[PDB]
């Protein structure tokens, strides 16, 4: 009969390079899930996959323990899906966001972005309740 709430921030950082790449890359970003200052998410996350766009090598980028974050450079924005999975045997499981990767055009300063994103975890069994308080999580 309790409902747990955690915080997750995804965010990302962009900056165009003095000098391109040889392969002409403009930028470099990197993009990241974390947790508040003093959370530790790693005790529920099982996981973060970042989807990053067809055209990158290995597309389907994992990070199983923190940093959750992905480094890369290229020349174009592009909407990247994150899926966050849970150490949770019932629904929900995993929760997927849409991520807007979007770089600054020339003149325009560095990239610096924040979402902040709350999950409210109705009922959770006890043995996943223990993990959601260790992170930080809070009873409603
Ligand atoms: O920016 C890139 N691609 C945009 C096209 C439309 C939105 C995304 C990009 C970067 N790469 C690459 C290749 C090799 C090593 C590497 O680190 C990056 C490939 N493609």
């Amino acid at each position: 009969q309790c409902t747990v709430q955690v915080r997750l921030e995804l965010g990302h950082r962009a900056q165009l390079r003095k000098k391109p790449t040889t392969e002409g890359f403009t930028h470099d970003w990197m993009v990241f899930v974390r947790g508040p200052e003093q959370c530790d998410i790693q005790h529920f996350v099982e996981k973060v996959v970042f989807w990053l766009h067809d055209s990158f090598p290995k597309p389907r980028r994992v990070c199983k323990e923190p940093p959750y974050k992905v480094e890369e450079s290229g020349y174009a924005g592009f909407i990247m899906p994150i899926e966050v999975h849970f150490k949770n045997k019932e629904e929900p499981r995993k929760v997927c966001f849409t991520y807007d990767l979007f770089l600054n055009l020339e003149g325009n300063p560095p990239v610096n972005h924040l979402r902040c994103e709350k999950l409210t975890f109705n009922n959770p069994t006890t043995e996943f309740r223990y993990k959601l308080l260790r992170a930080g999580g809070v009873m409603v």
